[PDB]
């Protein structure tokens, strides 16, 4: 097996419209935020524009392949793959990503899809002048899918020297809730950006 | 049936640009907005800047299958269904959808489509500051169906904390416009003002 | 005859890269702006956003069907039709389309395309605030197709209540236009647009 | 032959990849820049913002037919047809295109794009306030095709010129560069259009 | 052979998702930024806006033809190659092409790929006013190649006397980061931009 064989059976095989549920259990994605830049932030509108590359991860064991005298990985258009439909639950303008679409998948069908990307949330922006620093709160789940077919969890370094602002702590944490009118949880990934000016 | 097969078939039939009409009558469409926020409002130009999810619901038949040991339910890119060509008839820019643009189908048929959606509209922004608020209201319906092709009906809570602004309340209901044909719509009347 | 029978054959043999001439006369199109609001306007830079329902209507023999135990009209995604290239000679943005592409189509082969169109337009504003108004005259017609290949043709109630701006009058009239470059004529409508401020 | 037929065949065999090269001569290209407006200008940044309609013309013999009793020209969607890959150097933003992307091919092979375009432009503004007025040069060429491949040649200055526009007209002229650099051994053409205009 | 051929071969073979590796060495990818205009400066916020060619050059045999009586050279639309996933680690807009998004591919393989483009980068903007200039770093590399699959590597006089800037110099530096994540080389380009306020 060479890098075309591969790439030729994942185009040709993949089912990009089919969520890799293994038996009925949820597909596991990983989602963690790694902040590179603060650009605009509004402490009257509570709004922020952030750009992040949205650490993503999963498998999907339709792209296996024996890796014996054979590359272990391959760059695959995610176009070719089945994708979380995740979104920000707070934010307010398309994410614009800034990176090309490829996604890294490990021939045991583990994949990795890191975009970057560039959106504005609405979300506390208050004391971001304070010492004590703003507090933005985003919400990443599934759009679609319920925690039986999608389960998201979690897993300040590469971020800018150049931002008008500076990390003070990152945190992620996962969010379940059960609700009266559906017998499943939702699951969203919260992540806590801990942020001031200089 | 696993959902390969069911997202397989639905692919190879579906006829996005058929409108599922059963018997000659209407494709009962329910339309319902979910405001989550309110960003730009210009009391000068009536304009306001408002995100909201459209929760859009009918039945598509012609995607059903037998769901004994299968799958209840599978989410299905839109560009594989029939859509309604719902347009809100006050809105000034296109609508930017922020969200992956699937939908929720249930074995009997059922559709459920309910995008995140950013759009401005023209509407009444007069009392904004006032706390009796503005009332700003939005008609949503067929672009070209008629009442008897498409028919709209209606059916606070996930709104952003952080907005500049609250809800004071929401009201949905339904007209029709006769100008040989009824023409429907959902207008929806958004109570609101600043904190 | 059914609906899915209909957009089947339409799409099957629809030809969207050729106009319909029927006999070597040209096509007649009919164009008719409603206006629906007046969003920015500049009397410095004489430029005027606005937002118009573009009525274009004309026939195109080669879709019709009989209609006798059928419907006698549907929807149909431009994209499987064949459509006049009018563009307005003082336009200074992109027409930005604000609904469903879709025309509606009779059994006869009339077809009616009435896009709602967000656009910036080069224009006399000045006189805005004079409560004799403004004068703002949009001209539309093909781009590529002369006189005899296609004809344009013309044929305030549904304007914004909460504009900034009212309509006095709006006029539509009919040009015949030959350039230097070409020995050909095209034809236009002139749009007039008579506005104030409130 | 009816234009169904025409187009059917064009479709079908056109080429658009393909540089209709001729005899292994360049291919023909005529450009000329008609203004229609200028929109927005900046003496401290020295940035236009411009509208202009690019006529734009060159040969493609495989496009041909008999005109007998046959039409004897067509619109042609530019996706089913070669298009020069014409950029302007000093442009700053992307060409904005404002009408439909349509071509017209004569029977014998002539084909005439010419669409109207807003872009942002780096040059002079320098005295645009002046009586003189401002001067701004706009560079027109292939972006990778070399002069035996392609070569550009130029073709009333206000005449479509918006009466509206802040601005006026002075003069326009078209002049003809060839640059032959020290990595390669080729000739690269270009149009140099020059926009004497002033504000009124 | 002549250039129909030519690009009937390349279209219908080359496999634009399949990297071009030659033995399970990297491709040796050259890049090489010609800086056009700076045009927007913001001290304040360290942003700048930049417009340059990305002079791109790599080797795809698979792209070769005997070039006895036929072109030595092709322009080729990128859309049948393969491409570098080049991407600016600091760059916080999207990469605006400003030009015609054709390679020209010599008949050895050897593929020039050179756009023009905007964008918006986050640096240093510091002293851009001083006379000693700002020095703005951008880093260049594969996005989700590492060392042994993508090498990258560096190769003033096309830039705008019209800016309200100038260039005092350009440096092209190369580095290879290994991180805690994986066991892997990821090279970049750095390119380092003196310049300041005329
Ligand atoms: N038959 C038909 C047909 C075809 C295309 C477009 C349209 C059209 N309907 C409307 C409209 C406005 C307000 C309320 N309801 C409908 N605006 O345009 C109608
Ligand atoms: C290339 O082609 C020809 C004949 O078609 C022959 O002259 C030449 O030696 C060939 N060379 C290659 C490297 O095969």
């Amino acid at each position: 097996l060479d890098r075309a064989d591969i790439l030729y059976n994942i185009r040709q095989t993949s089912r990009p419209d089919v969520i890799p549920t293994q038996r009925d259990r949820p597909v596991a994605v990983s989602v963690s935020l790694k902040f590179i830049n603060i650009l605009e932030v509004n402490e009257i509108t509570n709004e922020v524009d952030v750009v992040f590359w949205q650490q993503t991860t999963w498998s999907d064991r339709t792209l296996a392949w024996n890796s014996s005298h054979s590359p272990d990985q391959v760059s695959v258009p995610i176009s070719s793959l089945w994708v979380p439909d995740l979104a920000a639950y707070n934010a307010i303008s398309k994410p614009e990503v800034l990176t090309p679409q490829l996604a890294r998948v490990v021939s045991d069908g583990e994949v990795l899809y890191m975009p970057s990307i560039r959106q504005r949330f609405s979300c506390d922006v208050s004391g971001v002048d304070t010492e004590s620093g703003a507090t933005c709160r985003i919400k990443i789940g599934s759009w679609t899918h319920h925690s039986r077919e999608i389960s998201v969890d979690p897993t300040s370094e590469y971020f800018s020297q150049y931002s008008r602002f500076e990390i003070l702590d990152v945190t992620q944490k996962k969010n379940s809730v059960t609700y009266s009118c559906c017998p499943e949880a939702y699951e969203d990934v919260e992540v806590s950006l801990n942020f001031r000016k200089k």
